[PDB]
């Protein structure tokens, strides 16, 4: 049990040496030079975020510039992820540029662009055509995320709802509008994604943080959007509302991953709410075995102390436990005092999560939700690990092209690191978001075809040797292919290191 | 398991009506007046917290006398609780009340009281007057709840070291020292303690927040300065360094209760074993049926926003869903802009971890860890408990004189209100940190003796039928002796609500 | 896990003082005598079986005389169980009153009754219309209790069956025929039964064992022949072919009871399968806690010799370890040399088999499978054997009239005597069907009302205390109503004996 | 749960095609000609028992011969075991071949040899010389299987005791004594087993059942016994009385099996103690995957009847769901008049066992006793297990030499075949005694050494299409080495059937 296991937890015992989560950062004033990429690096960032809500194209490839420079110089792989603006609606603008609103106030909201950039007191605009059908009598508004409430207290004609005020604020021009409960019809990508999109595929990033993902149906709109060029780019979609999180399970199937977008989603849905939809999504990603991010606010006050509150270090711990396989940074790391400090701290709360985890629980409650008959590879995959369990190997080592092997023996959650030795740098790079793995690159333009795979085996043990996994007379679990089997893994062994 | 029950979770669904979980509020400036502590009891507070290491008796008194006057207003039981100066160490006063310190800063610290009021970026006090042998060379000072670090160059003499200030700190006045790692001797219940305990029995507080408690013998040692006329208060001994974590098991079998003192212990363990020891403390409370409260920094932020960060908000739902009865605040509720939105977050929070959480898991786990055979009364209150969910009981009802039955029933979890029916104001004020429990005093002297309980019966389910927990044709399970036991319990009856 | 559990197994240890199972003994020449039945008792029958197959209304008014005069001699509450005949399917006479048959030997079998009497090796005659309409070409028909088996090849018109003869053997009149996974169009009650019937109606049986039971319809049809004068007698539906272990769901509803009758079972269905049905049909009636008795050949070999075959040790343990309340013997009792020794093994047997069972796993399982919400008597009663295991209570006691509320606990096998105080003979007689309960008689007409229990209580701890269930000092779990509830218990408490 | 289990079992279902488990049938005149051990092998024989308690060296060989010759023709491979006379004791002859003996009968039972042949109503030999050391005045005598009791009533001198006939009884030539209680001080080798022991191997028997074992000395003893020539040889331990269960631990671990001897058991303990021996010794034996095997009794009423009683039936089902690897038939087949019949029930009995068994409920409750970490080779097998279950395998195939990764993988219990390819016609056939396995012989002296296994995985592949157990595209779990590893596996693989 649970309780059982928490009571026999020891604080003095010696963690985990070998940190299985892993850690997101965005990029910005902070951590944007070289120099500063590489001692983020050494703190522990796997993954670099770009945030395409702001800043242009030739900010953000100076970012690209310098991750891969600070890459290279430690020898690295670090993912590059690019995050969308998103589509978004907002009120117009407003006469003197701001209006000033108390508790009680009514106030027509209008749909008609006329209005546009005459907004007051009495009447303004909102961008969003439909919202005289999204949004009932009694239903609310949200205005500037979230800090200002209104009611709709009636329709007036077919493009106007008159609104009661709920508490004080001062609007400016063109605020963001949240409707709570209301589906939302809006494209998955906006004129601006596009061309950011393209920039990424054009950059070679490794992967798409998309935002504000409600149907399964964005999220191909969004493969498609990537077109031929970017077909091997991860879409790891952004659960940002109420749509999002009632569609999880086809949002899921169709994407290679998500994250639990918690800023947009305590907007959208009462913030009490995202604890529920955390545990649920975190949970439903690891039942298929798609990588899972948790974001938003983990360290926030790190932004500006050099030390975190209690809650943030639990919150931390916690998205470990729920079974997360990265945690994130935003503004602590884009913008903060404290970069290298905050990502340390990160390191160090995940290790102990880590350590505080029930080793076999997750393995046993993930495999007995799978339908039987599995596929060949994923019971090698699930008995690979079992098998690892059995003899406590102190590694795992996996043989993986696209990343799929991997993520699968990261699916059933080892307490060992999974060595992967892969034939392409950019799985090298989107492994990084995948629990336990760690990746080394095997170079067939170099050192051949190796279709009897020794010489990526012995790459692999070589790199476990060096990075002091394992050592001489441990047992590793090694999956692979047999000499004949193409496109999957069908065999699993024992070796013990020589 | 527990994956599988996070798969099912919904945010669509309503949530449960009756607040299972407790909320301390630490009484400041804030919230002092007889109208402030009335909206906060009205938002949710149970116990209120005074903090004696600030205050005169006469500020104490005033808060004691502010509760009574709010609860009596309202009708409510709300507990009182005092919470000791201790231990603890502090800096002296500043000359101007800051002064600001650069890293490499060197600094002499001394114990000399002359410097008290005097203290300037070259020499201040510290009010420990050992301190000398306490930190030698190379060990490390810290301050102002951890936030500045000092290491020891040199003992200069008995009474003053010369210290390298290590980073970047503005410093007001009389501010928290933790020596962590160091042999610090100082009683359990120093001279101001004893009167403040004293004090407290007079007044007659419900319970001690016992600071800084390191062993049995200290819980002891509060026991006694509270003395014969103060046997029946409860002492809930604060784990706040590492000698308190490594005898918990002791301490929690002297001691009434514990409090996960998050603040102090954060400081004195590195921060990120915090989350370890809160899930093993709170864990081994609820395996032997006592009280536990999760304290601190919680909901830090909202002490100045309107809004909890995501970071905060889980923090609370974890100790809901660890297994904490308690849920505390400190700063947002003494001193912060916001005391009564915190509260009803704060409440919100509870009643969403609480619907989240497992019907029976709670209820199996700690009826697995106890010795057979029990006594009576547990196997009476335990059973009890199992039958509330085999009829989907919308209440329990419970007669309880000292609390003992109501904390009894309440360690095996039921998901529905346990009515206490008590003939004693003081356990109505003490079952305020039981979760789940809700008191209803039968005054004997006025009402007759009740023999046969038909009288305490008919008190508990009219409340329940008043307080909308249950009517008329629900079942309620019954728990109180037979017509000749006297003692304890030995007694279930499923009866309809007439 | 039941590994664990039989590997920690210890043949040395003192095994349980006080036999759980109960055992049905058939009555016939060898154990007719009142000194007979005496010494029966003595040996541990609990139940006398009437085959009404055998044996004049004179014969078995003497068992009903015997059985009465022994009890009342011993002080005991011996049930008498009537068992029908049942209707049957049965072959012509044969031409010199036999007939020998031969692998290969092709016959026609006809419904046609002109061919009744005139039975030879070409043609006979077999008593069921629906014949040609039941088995079909390819489908057997068994000839005297499976000993003899026919292909049918082929219709010959709606009347004849051509049939291949399987094995050799010799035909006599009227033998039993059987049609193995063919429906049967037979009436619940022949007229014979009727006769039988109405005579254990007159006579106050306490059950009737209902033979050759296939529906509901046919369970309902017992009941109404026993019309008013016999609505307290239990049916005991015997499953006795496929249909009855298709139905038996519904069967299970309809009846009081059920008997694996694996005599007739095992020429209906391949032997092998009839360990299939016996575990199915225990099981399901644990889960709904109706009594179940296997019955056939357990102790067979015991009917000529002084010990058992090790086979015949380990069916009565395992009918035990599967669950059934009862276990049967029939020729061994009836007709056998050595009738108090086979009761005495079979005592035995069921002591060590139950010492044998983990005490709360089925407690577990049964506890699992009810619908939630219970009823509240299920709730009190499912929760009164929980408490007996948390305090190890040596006994349970409960008030039952109508043997209803002994049955539910029964239900929830406890590893204790459920002494059970009723008001009724009958009801002393019917619980004997029923695993570990023990009861005692209540004389209201002499004693009086007793509307507050406590005579019938005292009563059974006097009994508990006498029969040395239990002594001084010993918690036991008592269930009945409070003082103001009517037709079933909603109250449990724990007693310690005075 | 198990009543979970049961409750859905159905006797409508198609059952498992293939047999796991195994018969071992005993070797006499009904049975001893090559036609008849043809059709006992046709009928399911896997291992010929040779019972040297009678018949000379010569009848002995005539069935080893018979034995070769039948396997031969039919292309099986089939075990031989000789089964030890071990420290018998028997009565001597009596004039006219019986006497006959009414209670009170005083008779003189003598060591002398003077009287072996002349036996009468009042004086008769037994032929074990320290008798009047052994049993002592008010002591036991067991005749015959237990049949007949005799008390003693006095030592008349060294060599005859006076004893008191307790029952009915008619006494063939040279039947068995036992001697329950008393210590009896004879060779677990006496000079007769020496010979016979040596003859065995000699012969190149495949197992030694060891009669009366009580401790791992005596192992060791028939272990140096067998000799040089003869280590390979099995030595299964028959646990036969009070000792034997006493010290069956330490017995297990000397031994390469054990067979439950029930016979003797139920003489040497309380016949109902054979059950918790039984279901105690068998769980013992499934925990270190050691081959145990059910004797006994388990069809005995089909020695002279063409069918068995519901009561052996059952017998045989239990004694497959318990975990016997094996059960055996004794005079079933040895003396019956129906050898065959016999054998065919048993296997029927056998696969509806089987088919009512749950799949997994083994394979975790034997893989959660093991001592974690395991040996390389039992997580490879055990691991293969679970990937068989995961991807429903209709086969698993293992390359053994020796037999141990063979019974490795059958520890596990897999509910489908285990196709063994050995390098050794003795492994072939001690693996008779393993449940689930099939053998198949590859001769490396004539086909070649095979270090890269294609030859011996081709053969097994092959074997499992001709024997119907997968086709072309079913999934098979290959167990052997690597290319490098030799002494055990440390490899598995997902093949699909070409
Ligand atoms: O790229 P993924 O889909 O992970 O597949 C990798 C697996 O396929 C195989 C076989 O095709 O690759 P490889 O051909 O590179 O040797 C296995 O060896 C390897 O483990
Ligand atoms: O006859 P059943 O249906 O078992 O009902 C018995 C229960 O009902 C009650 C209450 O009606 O009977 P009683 O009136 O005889 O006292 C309980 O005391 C008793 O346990
Ligand atoms: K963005
Ligand atoms: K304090
Ligand atoms: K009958
Ligand atoms: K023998
Ligand atoms: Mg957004
Ligand atoms: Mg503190
Ligand atoms: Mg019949
Ligand atoms: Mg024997």
């Amino acid at each position: 049990s649970q309780l059982e296991h928490n009571i026999g937890l020891s604080i003095f015992e010696p963690v985990a040496k070998h940190r299985a989560n892993r850690i997101v950062c965005t990029i910005g004033p902070s951590t944007q030079s070289v120099e500063a990429l590489k001692n983020l690096m050494k703190s522990g960032m796997s993954v670099a975020r770009m945030n395409f809500s702001h800043g242009s194209h030739e900010y953000h490839q100076t970012t690209i510039n310098n991750v891969r420079a600070a890459a290279a110089e430690l020898g690295l792989h670090i993912g590059i992820a690019l995050d969308t603006k998103g589509p978004e609606i907002r009120t117009g603008l407003f006469k003197d540029g701001e209006v000033s609103f108390a508790p009680g106030d009514i106030v027509c909201v209008t749909t008609d662009p006329a209005y546009e950039k005459v907004g007051t007191k009495e009447k303004f605009y909102i961008d969003y055509p439909q919202l005289t059908n999204a949004v009932r009598p009694g239903g609310s508004i949200y205005v500037d995320d979230g800090v200002m409430t209104l009611r709709v207290v009636s329709k007036e004609d077919d493009r106007t709802l008159k609104c009661h005020v709920n508490n004080h604020h001062r609007l400016t021009d063109r605020r963001g509008i949240n409707l709570p409960g209301c589906e939302v019809d809006l494209p998955a990508v906006s004129e601006k994604d596009r061309k950011d999109l393209e920039f990424g595929v054009a950059q070679g990033v490794d992967m798409i943080f998309a935002s504000f993902i409600r149907t399964a149906e964005q999220v191909r709109e969004v493969r498609a959007a990537l077109g031929e060029k970017g077909k091997d780019i991860l879409i790891i979609s952004k659960i940002e509302n109420h749509q999002g999180v009632q569609n999880i399970d086809s949002i899921i199937e169709a994407s290679n991953g998500i994250m639990v977008a918690r800023g947009d989603l305590g907007v959208e849905i009462p913030a009490e709410k995202v604890c529920v939809a955390q545990m649920c999504i975190i949970s439903k990603c690891n039942v298929v075995g798609k990588p899972v991010i948790c974001a938003t606010q983990m360290l926030e006050s790190m932004t500006s102390n050099p030390r975190p509150t209690r809650a943030e270090v639990s919150d931390v711990a916690n998205a470990v436990l729920n079974g997360a396989d990265c945690v994130m940074l935003s503004g602590e790391t884009a913008k903060g005092k404290y970069p290298n400090e905050v990502v340390q701290y990160m390191a160090r709360i995940c290790v102990e999560a880590q350590s505080a985890t029930h080793d076999t629980v997750m393995f046993n409650s993930i495999k007995n939700l799978q339908k039987i008959p599995m596929c060949p590879e994923e019971a090698v995959c699930s008995s690979a690990v079992a098998s690892a369990f059995e003899v406590q190997a102190k590694a795992m080592l996996v043989l993986s092209n696209t990343g799929r092997s991997a993520r699968l023996i990261s699916k059933y959650r080892p307490n060992c690191p999974i060595i992967c030795v892969t034939t392409r740098l950019q799985t090298c790079r989107q492994l990084n978001v995948t629990r336990s793995v760690v990746s080394v690159f095997y170079d067939a333009a170099k050192s051949g075809e190796d279709k009897d795979k020794e010489k990526r085996v012995k790459l692999g043990l070589d790199f476990a040797k060096k990075e002091k996994y394992a050592s001489t007379g441990d047992v590793v679990v090694v999956v692979h292919a047999d000499h004949s089997v193409k496109g999957y893994p069908n065999q699993t062994r024992l070796i013990y290191l020589p």
